[PDB]
């Protein structure tokens, strides 16, 4: 009875927010995404081609408004899990990838009354990194930068809340080992564009494991 | 002729659950639901010391229990159950949570949905995953390890459960590379600095070594 | 005239899927018996570092429906037709010991007859759990695999094969591998948990290192 | 203008696709004429561990549908145009001893004309079985392919080559193997599977190592 | 007021989207210019076995449609908009000599300007054929690769470059290989059998293993 109300709640809070009412971020309604890290493994350096496979999660953090609902309407449910594909995501690409990235998790989001938005797809990607000096104690250093890849920072801003990539997971049997990692924000001019694109750039430094 | 009359049934029966009601959206803090998880390890295919991933072929067991799935089958000519695409009904987001590659699907993907509400899903899958196999070429053996659970449901949301630890061995392909010296499936709780909600997955702890 | 056959067609196809209910599959009730067969074209790769071979064949299956039945008569004389194999209901055949998915290397069309039978002959590559060791040898290696039904009993689909010989008439003559013997076995197993037969086809494969 | 000549490309289209009874492929009755032509571009690789050879090269495929017949005064002097190979009927050309699946480089793009013939060229990569040995000999090796209907018989589908020679004018001069010869042949053969024949078009390669 | 930006862009895409028949694509008689140009970002792998390399790039990619303008008076001042590149017409812009399918590394999703131009910067790995003889020399390797439409002609497709310079300001400066020259040329053919011509850019990289 209660159950099947929760579940009548929740299947009509849902109905409101897609089938009965988003064309992404405009320059009068922008929008800021949060970007953290967590590097689970550097499963691959390959000398002979200069590039390195990481496998990782990417927590993304945004607000809309239009997905707003208050709880007193249905049956005071707080949060809900949907489909990526229910909802408007970020476009946000590596941009010296090699290879078409892949997807470890499944595309399941969490909204939140307030119409805040949480996604955290696992990925294992190939990027362009040259790691000589990894089997030496000062390890070699490398660097790739997640951003919109069509929405300029009129559009889409980027944010963090640590400069400190997560290492807590980190796989600790890995082949190597990480010195350290950071992700940055950044602000860069392409030559096809007049406005800025907004990045934000993981650096990491890593060795061989002894 | 009474055959026709069975399918009609069945017919009748499936579009009775599926076209009637708005799907079921998947379990809340109010309305939990648990889900039971094991493993049939068939093979561990490849062991690769230079990237430290291990591939296995295995099948994950899943059941879990819906109250929008009962029916009684005094009104569907004793249909007691049925098989259907398992895209036509919710399925947990049970994942892997230190693999390296996509998992495969080996296998059909049918469940079995029986008129208590209860549905079994056992999917025959290609998994590499974080493995160090030092130890392997001993006759100690190499041990890896890998934690299953939901994605995005906390503990209060999807509650995981084994039948046994012991995972089943028994379709073990006897003539692998590698030999099985254990396999265990343990179901575990653990807090999140994040987040007050706890959080379970069942982690899967293999040894293993060059069969010779 | 050829377009009145045409539209008869979209007509008998219109009859047979979009208006009747859809076949929900096999039941104890009412059960279907899946005839299988292979064609062997290739043993491609043997790896004996992860204990892997590869083939390359066709899969003759054959099943009917009585509600896949209509009379020639009753639209123009149209005897059969082709249709994209995701339109009809299909068997859950399997492998039981692969290692990769398979690989589906021919279109995914079946021939529907007006008795009700469907013919469906998917080529695909192959990956399965196989020792090679002895492949190198004059009496050389076996390795055998098992298909059958994922979810289905023999109550439900009945799994049959023409005949025990794997069809070797299409199996490439100059192949890194010999053929010595296929064979295509079927074989019904009862279990203590359960009251109905298991049944499958054991594909079973003896070759060398040719030369 | 322009609005003028889009217009009548829209309404061509609309009367052509929206408007009729599709083309369900040939019957006994209605039998269809396929014409085939290749163009090699390369031989990529050639594996002597496998015995696979990968191709390079495109399949030019044409054929006539009175269902795709129109008028080009009724349209604006609209004499072809270009559309999605997805609109349209298309046949189910099948190489016969691939050990991949084909993988394609080119749009899935066809051009119709008013006299309803259909023009439709894909670029394709092929793994297919071929034994490379003699290729680092003055006469090379040699290999074959057949390429036919997958599911029609040779009453249903007539295959055809205007020529008997492969097109070897944009074969790459910088290639790994040069080519001595490449033929393409139609050949009528008979199935275990059925009871009538099947016609394909043989490709029959001729190759050696490139060397100055 | 966001509300009504978001609003804007929804009546103006329903707009362009609905009220007319989508962009049917260039003819003889209302033929289109596309320019193209590339950002170099990485030679990846040169293979001698095989001949062919394997490149890292961006194609920016240029059109103009009289049917995607409007006046950004009427909507909110909305002066562009972002789009998945489903929901326009984009071009069948093809390489000539890939041996391998294109990767997509970047998301597609177009930027449609209220003058009615389209901006597409796919980001693309490409196999295609190369002989890299001479890559560790002083002089180097030199590679080209033809890039075009697969199915329309210069009568209904015309290309353009802005520069014959490629775009080196983003090339990965740990590569393997430096980049001696890149080059991006218009080209026009003429073949025997037809009156219609054909056009091209042709992409010419030299380079050599970096030091
Ligand atoms: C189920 O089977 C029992 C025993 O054969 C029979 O008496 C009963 O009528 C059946 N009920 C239905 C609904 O078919
Ligand atoms: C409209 O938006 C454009 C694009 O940024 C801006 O430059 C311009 O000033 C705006 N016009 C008005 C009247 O606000
Ligand atoms: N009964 C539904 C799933 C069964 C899947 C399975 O484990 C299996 C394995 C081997 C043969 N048949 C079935
Ligand atoms: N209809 C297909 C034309 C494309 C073939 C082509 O232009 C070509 C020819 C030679 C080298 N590179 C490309
Ligand atoms: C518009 C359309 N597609 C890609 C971009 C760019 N985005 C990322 C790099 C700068 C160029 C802009
Ligand atoms: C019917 C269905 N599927 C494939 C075929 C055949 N076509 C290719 C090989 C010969 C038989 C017939």
């Amino acid at each position: 009875d209660d159950k099947l109300h929760s579940q009548a709640n929740l299947m009509r809070l849902k109905s409101d927010l897609f089938n009965r009412s988003y064309p992404g971020p405009t320059k009068d309604d922008p929008l800021t995404v949060t970007l953290g890290f967590t590097l689970q493994d550097i499963v691959k350096a390959d000398s002979s081609t200069n590039e390195v496979d990481l496998v990782y999660y990417e927590q993304q953090r945004w607000k809309l408004n239009s997905l707003m609902w208050d709880p007193n309407e249905y049956g005071n449910i707080t949060d809900f899990r949907t489909s990526a594909a229910d909802i408007w995501t970020p476009d946000i690409t590596a941009y010296s990838s090699t290879r078409p990235v892949q997807v470890l998790s499944p595309q399941i989001a969490v909204v939140t009354h307030d119409g805040s938005v949480m996604f955290i797809p696992a990925q294992r990607l190939s990027f362009m990194c040259d790691p000589t000096g990894v089997d030496s104690e000062e390890g070699a250093t490398c660097a790739v930068k997640f951003g919109s890849w069509v929405y300029s920072g009129f559009e889409i801003d980027l944010k963090t809340d640590t400069d400190q990539v997560d290492l807590s997971s980190y796989y600790a049997s890995s082949k190597y080992e990480i010195l350290s990692a950071t992700q940055t924000r950044q602000v860069q001019h392409y030559s096809c564009c007049p406005e800025p694109y907004i990045d934000v750039n993981l650096v990491v430094k890593f060795r061989e494991r002894r």
